[PDB]
RNA sequence: UUGUAUAU
């Protein structure tokens, strides 16, 4: 299969190749591993004259590459380094090819790449050829990450289509171990028409997506990036059950983003129902110094009290500073006494 | 190494 010249230069024949020595042979190095990064490596440092000699031999036959495992690598240095109009002829031969390489091992690594230096006429083109297949691409493990790109480099009045097939499903998507990250990105990027109907869900479903493996995420980044009413609605969901989501694998992350986000109000609140409220044998806090997980809210309850508030919590903590010791979790919360 | 998510 490989030819003489290929083949030489796999046995190290030719220790100081250049680009214009394998005219002819530029699809054939593509494909090949060592071939490959040999032209990967020429192509940034290279006069834009080699460069299209490469790009003369591979235009045609572009798609190709863009599906192969070595391939993908020298289409995706073109978008990069490559001219303006040799951009644009790429772009073109990914016309009408958007979806199959979206979905793709090593095309949606293409798409990816092509997305961030087009320009916006070529980016909305390639959008459009997702109309009617938003969800296949959000659930399939290459095209969810071309869909993140999409949301990230092209003007978010394109990305419409995308907001009206998420309707309704946001809470099915934020549980997804693919949808919650395009969840992710709609919110930082998209527009206040476009993210009102999906935070007006995400809170609908706040209490299930606290304890979910993967909506966690999606609520605390509401809570470490959104604005201030949507970071209250879920601080009231969470207050009144402080200390049975800060012993929860999952909600307990989402207990310390409350603490660290909330308001002044909101933070004291938080923190006084576990000093007042009593579990069975003591209050809330000693319990929670001896969890598993809520042994990381105490402390971060401890970092962001305010210095009247941190008092109280040491004295509630205190009396039970010889018991620790005994306890698994107890002891990391010994440690951290100690800086105080 | 006291506790959870993205790919050649």
């Amino acid at each position: 299969g490989r030819s003489r010249l290929l083949e030489d230069f796999r046995n190290n024949r030719y220790p100081n190749l250049q680009l214009r020595e394998i005219a002819g042979h530029i699809m054939e190095f593509s494909q090949d591993q060592h071939g490959s990064r040999f032209i990967q490596l020429k192509l940034e440092r290279a006069t834009p004259a080699e460069r299209q000699l490469v790009f003369n031999e591979i235009l045609q036959a572009a798609y190709q590459l863009m599906v192969d495992v070595f391939g993908n690598y020298v289409i995706q240095k073109f978008f990069e380094f490559g001219s303006l109009e040799q951009k644009l002829a790429l772009a073109e031969r990914i016309r009408g090819h958007v979806l199959s390489l979206a979905l793709q091992m090593y095309g949606c690594r293409v798409i990816q790449k092509a997305l961030e230096f087009i320009p916006s006429d070529q980016q909305n083109e390639m959008v459009r050829e997702l109309d009617g297949h938003v969800l296949k691409c959000v659930k399939d493990q290459n095209g969810n990450h071309v869909v993140q790109k999409c949301i990230e480099c092209v003007q978010p009045q394109s990305l419409q289509f995308i907001i009206d097939a998420f309707k309704g499903q946001v809470f099915a998507l934020s549980t997804h171990p693919y949808g919650c990250r395009v969840i992710q990105r709609i919110l930082e990027h998209c527009l206040p028409d476009q993210t009102l109907p999906i935070l007006e869900e995400l809170h609908q479903h706040t209490e299930q997506l606290v304890q979910d493996q993967y909506g966690n995420y999606v609520i605390q980044h509401v809570l470490e990036h959104g604005r201030p009413e949507d970071k209250s609605k879920i601080v009231a969901e969470i207050r009144g059950n402080v200390l049975v989501l800060s012993q929860h694998k999952f909600a307990s992350n989402v207990v310390e983003k409350c603490v660290t986000h909330a308001s002044r109000t909101e933070r004291a609140v938080l923190i006084d129902e576990v000093c007042t409220m009593n579990d069975g044998p003591h209050s809330a806090l000693y319990t929670m110094m001896k969890d598993q997980y809520a042994n990381y809210v105490v402390q971060k309850m401890i970092d962001v009290a305010e210095p009247g508030q941190r008092k109280i919590v040491m004295h509630k903590i205190r009396p039970h500073i010889a018991t620790l010791r005994k306890y698994t979790y107890g002891k990391h919360i010994l440690a951290k006494l100690e800086k105080y």
